[PDB]
């Protein structure tokens, strides 16, 4: 009832403007409005296939951004440079919206409220830190126990483990946060029979989806995470062909170009937080994608202003107090 409200118990364009200015400004949605939005939210993702299959018309186009990561600020710049979200504008967010950045909860929330607005056009794919392990010490569950309380972080919890895995546009590409298997024989059958909800086991077909990592050099290697594997070129190009796709887009890693193309054009990582960490100086990138052409169009950005917040600022002392 304090700042912005749902009119009716629903979010609408005007709350979601209110909202981005609100946060903006580095102002709290009342609990009571966050709760209505997590749980609300909860219903819609819980109704979803562990893969959202997508058709685009070939006169449509698809905006898709990697790791957010809690730069809020950053967000509302991809939303000013690409528009806002809509119908005749949709949005993928590949995973890791949370962690490291110190406005993580002002990224999810935001990010919840245009799923509720624009269900069919903006869609949500979990990542690796949409999890407990990596929440606990990497700034998301400290900053919601700042922000609200304990309780609310286990709400956030439950909602995140029924984010889906992966996206399949057009039959021809497919978008997951982390990658592709560690083992053979993984099928989109597979991947819409998932069972989601859940923290992700310590290996299998969900943890490599939030998890692997394409190499350069054929085959498999352990991986530098402890976690899944590094998947080669020839994994990827078995894997394509199997499930007659053409390429993959996931994200995962950070690149300083924002973007970077693999496996011979096979494997194309996209990352949406620019000088990541306040530190990485890296670039941030958006992908186009339109229905008469699935070729990735690759659209650079470079980190804005933000409130003098340092990073990990709600994270584990360790990690808090060790880099600026
Ligand atoms: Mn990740
Ligand atoms: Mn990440």
């Amino acid at each position: 009832y304090s700042g912005p409200k749902l009119e009716d118990g629903k979010v609408t364009i005007s709350f979601m403007k209110e909202l981005m200015q609100w946060y903006k400004d580095q102002k709290k949605l009342h609990r009571k409005c966050a709760y209505q939005i997590l749980v609300q939210v909860k219903e819609v993702l819980s109704k979803l296939s562990t893969l959202v299959e997508t058709t685009l018309k070939e006169t449509e186009k698809i905006t898709v951004c990697g790791d957010t990561h809690g730069q809020f600020y950053d967000l509302l710049n991809i939303f000013e440079l690409n528009g806002l979200p809509s119908e005749t504008n949709p949005y993928i967010f590949n995973g890791d919206f949370v962690d490291r950045g110190s406005f993580s909860v002002e990224v999810i929330l935001t990010l919840f409220g245009f799923k509720l607005l624009y269900p069919d056009h903006f869609h949500l794919l979990r990542g690796n830190h949409e999890t407990d392990n990596m929440n606990q010490i990497y700034g998301f569950e400290g900053e919601v126990k700042a922000k609200y309380t304990a309780q609310m972080y286990e709400l956030f919890s439950e909602v995140f483990e029924w984010l889906p895995l992966a996206q399949c546009i057009n039959g021809k590409v497919l978008i997951m946060h982390g990658g592709l298997f560690s083992e053979d024989g993984v099928t989109l059958d597979d991947i819409r029979k998932i069972e989601r909800n859940r923290q992700p086991p310590d290996s299998g077909p969900m943890c490599d989806l939030l998890w692997s990592d394409p190499q350069p050099q054929n085959g498999r290697s352990i991986s530098k995470r402890g976690v899944s594997c590094q998947f080669g070129p020839d994994v990827t190009k078995a894997f394509l062909e199997e499930n007659n796709l053409d390429y993959i887009i996931r994200s995962h890693e950070v690149k300083a170009e924002g973007y970077e193309v693999a496996h011979g054009g096979r494997c194309v990582t996209v990352f949406s937080a620019p000088n990541y960490c306040d530190q990485m100086g890296n670039k941030a990138s958006y992908i186009h994608l339109q229905g008469s052409d699935l070729r990735p169009q690759f659209h650079q950005f470079t980190a804005v202003p933000h409130p003098n917040v340092k990073p990990m600022a709600y994270a584990n002392t360790l990690l808090q107090l060790g880099m600026m």
